[PDB]
């Protein structure tokens, strides 16, 4: 009979997130309208039960169309890299639609993600309370922020320095200005985050100060699958043939197309390391290989096409490595699972999140060159000492460590993020 | 706000698995009163965060009580063996109270455990939706009805046999209860503390067994976050290796023989494993030279021991245990496999379960029903000492890993069935 509507930003990584903060919230007596295009919507939908039909439903975002860009494209899943440009630009056009939805639904909340300025602030004129729900992690977020109250000092907490490759317009405008937002109201003094204290405590003490916001964690938000083939049973064969602990699984995310020179470097790693991987291998919606790999390699190696199941992979008994970009749900699903990470990351948040594995001793990081390209050599030597070789005993213990924490977690993980959401809707009430 | 009242059997461990049954209901937005004697109350609320002050209420349960016994005394939780004909006893003249408290909460919904039939009764004089809450297995229920409809017939799902030492006013009462009738929706559906991929079959023919949908809301475990107890508890086992020590305990209800505590102990020393045990007295023993021998190796813990805390330690391997049903939920959430010496009432069942569930073994008892020093020896070694019996762990690594990822999904069926109920006999 309490209203949420739920906003994530056009991507299957924060789709997925909202997906299951919608979950928890729907079995707390939350009613939720899930909004996103409907592509994202369709991408989503195999994920939520049937049990959840009454308590989450599905709401369309219009984004504006035409016949080569059509509803199919919007999203950021697949999507050519030059497209994208619009993508943020017929986002940018689907405010009106919002505001009909809102005007029409009048939810009691508005739960939004980090990518819609217009979101707050066409919930704001309504007068309905809004909250930002923050998929990724909290040490990005903080090194962002330290050095606007301390250009000088060091940052606190950690020994990790950003590549000169990293280092180095319109949405790094719109991000700047997102650092001095003001706020007068109880649903924005506070924030929800998918992380855990147990990896980024002492940032989330310290984004608090830098934000002089209440920050709520509500993760990690793993989805754990179920017994439709998106081929596991092929591939779920071809594991079983393997020794345990013997394969990696090798991913660059939803978003990324990685370029011939850096997919060249990855497969001769792989090829050197002599291990045993199943790599998810994406075209905008071989030829993109060296020559030979794949005969090279033989049945050691397996390319999946398009998407694979990631969480069923990572759960396989075979694997013992996720050479993965570290996009932050995936990186959350590696600790989740025990699977140490052979971090690759490749832009945005990922090399922080990188950084984070690394101090946290789950996972190595492949360090780049000094000219910021991917290195075989480097490559190749993790894999050995961290899966083929298992001369890295210790990450592997620190990883299984981690996962027994993270299973250790049960519905008190939300407790937090419930007691808050009452007093801003109390609060607001009154002040309509 | 939907409000609940509670009303756990006086035994720990039905109090531990209604408490974490009242946590997810209250985090489903419906207000507790979990109701007890003050004793078992007391007992049970440092399980209780400070969160839920709000949300879980304790209600108090009075049994008459007399100097001598006080409601200190008023639970099963390290009772004399004598004193239970008076629990008993007292526990029925609390009918009259309980129908004090239940005119005045007026609860939208009872939840009651399957020990006490006056309050289904006192529920239904108030108009006042009463459904069971089984802190216990599928299994021994399923064993104890089928014989009724189909005498001559073995067990349909299962090659356990009871052993004859357990085939030789409790069960007057509890043979009328197979035939209880159901006339109400509050009736038509049964809470059991179990979870299909241990006792799949068995909850399915349960529900044909009851004409009665069975609804799984298990394993029930308490996941830990005395205080200090353990610090001493802590130091010790850290300095062993990993997976070299066995916990032992009986539970809170039973205190081996002198005779029993022998066997266990020779059996222990003998396997020169690692050892927690914790020895108790009833409210208000070991062989002469047992810890001299036993040295660092050896260490009792006098009157409870943080189990939970103990078993998730690396050090610990095996778990010497009386299979109380709670005890053997924990055992296989913390992937400890389960070294069974039942005592009585369904443990002897729940060790079936666990052997040939493969996550644990059994100790057979010899044939006049005594425990076998050499066979506690041989399973400690096989199991935890010379880790022979690799497919015991594996199978308990797999057990655990299966109950580890279960997450909210394992109360949603109770959630739909409680509404349903609730709308049906509002109606009437
Ligand atoms: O455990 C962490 C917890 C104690 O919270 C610490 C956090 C709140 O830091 C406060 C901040 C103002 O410190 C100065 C901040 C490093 O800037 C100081 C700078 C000079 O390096
Ligand atoms: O072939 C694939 C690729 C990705 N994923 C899932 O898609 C999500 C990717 O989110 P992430 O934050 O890891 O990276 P992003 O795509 O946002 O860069 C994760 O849940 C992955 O498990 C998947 O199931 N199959
Ligand atoms: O020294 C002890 C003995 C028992 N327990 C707890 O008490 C409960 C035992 O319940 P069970 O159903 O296994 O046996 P019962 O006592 O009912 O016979 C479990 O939570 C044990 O972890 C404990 O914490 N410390």
């Amino acid at each position: 009979t309490t209203t949420i509507l739920m906003l994530p930003w056009l991507g299957y990584g924060h789709l997925s997130a909202f997906l299951e903060l919608a979950k928890s919230l729907s079995r707390r007596n939350f009613h939720i309208y899930f909004c996103s295009t409907s592509v994202n919507l369709d991408a989503i939908k195999p994920k939520l039960p049937s049990s959840f039909s009454d308590s989450i439903q599905f709401v369309e975002l219009h984004l504006p169309s035409s016949p080569e860009f059509p509803p199919h494209l919007h999203t950021t899943n697949g999507l050519p890299p030059t497209l994208m440009p619009a993508l943020h630009q017929a986002f940018s056009m689907a405010a009106q639609h919002f505001e009909s939805i809102l005007q029409t639904l009048a939810p009691h909340l508005l739960i939004y993600d980090s990518l819609q300025p217009w979101a707050p602030r066409v919930a704001s004129s309504l007068k309905i309370p809004a909250i930002n729900f923050n998929t990724t992690g909290v040490f990005v977020i903080s090194q962002g922020l330290h050095p606007i109250h301390y250009p000088h000092s060091k940052f606190p907490f950690s020994e990790f320095v950003l590549h000169n490759h990293w280092k180095a317009s319109t949405e790094r405008t719109r991000k700047r200005g997102e650092a001095f937002l003001y706020c007068l109201h109880a649903s924005c003094s506070v924030i929800l985050i998918n992380s855990f204290r147990e990896l980024e405590g002492k940032y989330m003490d310290y984004l608090s100060v830098l934000l002089n916001k209440k920050v709520v964690p509500v993760g990690p938000l793993v989805y754990e699958p179920n017994q439709e083939d998106e081929g596991y049973s092929s591939i779920k064969n071809w594991l079983d043939k393997k020794e345990p602990s013997s394969t990696v699984f090798v991913s660059f995310g939803s978003e990324y197309f990685p370029s011939k020179e850096e997919m060249e470097e990855i497969a001769h790693g792989l090829e050197a390391s002599e291990v045993n991987f199943i790599w998810v291998v994406r075209f905008p919606q071989e030829d993109a290989l060296p020559k030979g790999f794949l005969e090279r390699a033989g049945e050691r190696g397996m390319v999946v096409k398009g998407w694979a199941p990631q969480a069923k992979i990572l759960k396989h008994w075979s694997t013992g490595g996720f050479v993965s970009h570290c996009g932050w749900n995936s990186v959350m699903e590696s600790m989740m699972f025990g699977v140490p990470i052979i971090g690759v990351p490749m832009h945005v948040d990922q090399p922080f999140n990188a950084g984070l594995v690394e101090e946290a001793g789950v996972g190595v990081e492949a360090k780049r060159d000094p000219d910021g390209k991917i290195q075989r050599d480097e490559v190749a030597k993790l894999i050995k000492e961290v899966v083929v070789e298992k001369t890295r005993e210790d990450v592997r213990k620190k990883a299984r460590e981690m996962s027994e924490i993270l299973r250790s977690k049960g519905e008190e993980k939300f407790d937090e993020m419930v007691a808050e959401i009452s007093l801003l809707l109390k609060i607001e009430h009154h002040h309509h």
